[PDB]
Parts: structure tokens; sequence; C-alpha cells
């Protein structure tokens, strides 16, 4: 599994997720900074009041 990496809108970048890793992630939240887009290998847990989404294909978190 090969997934996008870079934060918000900085230039795309993508990391290779150690082996039996399925999912690449997306999360977004908002702080006192702006609104965050976190993206990487693996499925993380849930917390409260940031977003996330999940998929299992090929660089599919951009």
């Amino acid at each position: 599994r090969i997934c996008f990496n870079h934060q918000s809108s900085q230039p795309q970048t993508t990391k290779t997720c150690s082996p039996g890793e399925s999912s690449c992630y997306n999360k977004q939240w908002s702080d006192f900074r702006g609104t965050i887009i976190e993206r990487g290998c693996g499925c993380p847990t849930v917390k409260p009041g940031i977003k996330l989404s999940c998929c299992e294909s090929e660089v599919c978190n951009n």
C-alpha cells in the first residue's frame, strides 16, 4: 500500500506503508491555526471532533 502523507495543500508526498497495512487515512480538524488535513498510512482511532475518512486502495486519501 502506498498513501499520500502530505498536510492540507502542501506539495504531494507519498509513503510506503508497513507490510500488511491495507488502508490510507485522511483526518480533518480546525484549531486556532486553521483547517488541517492530515494524511498517512493506516486507519487510526476515531477521536472526538475530528473527521476521519479511511480507504483501502492505492493513493486513495488525496
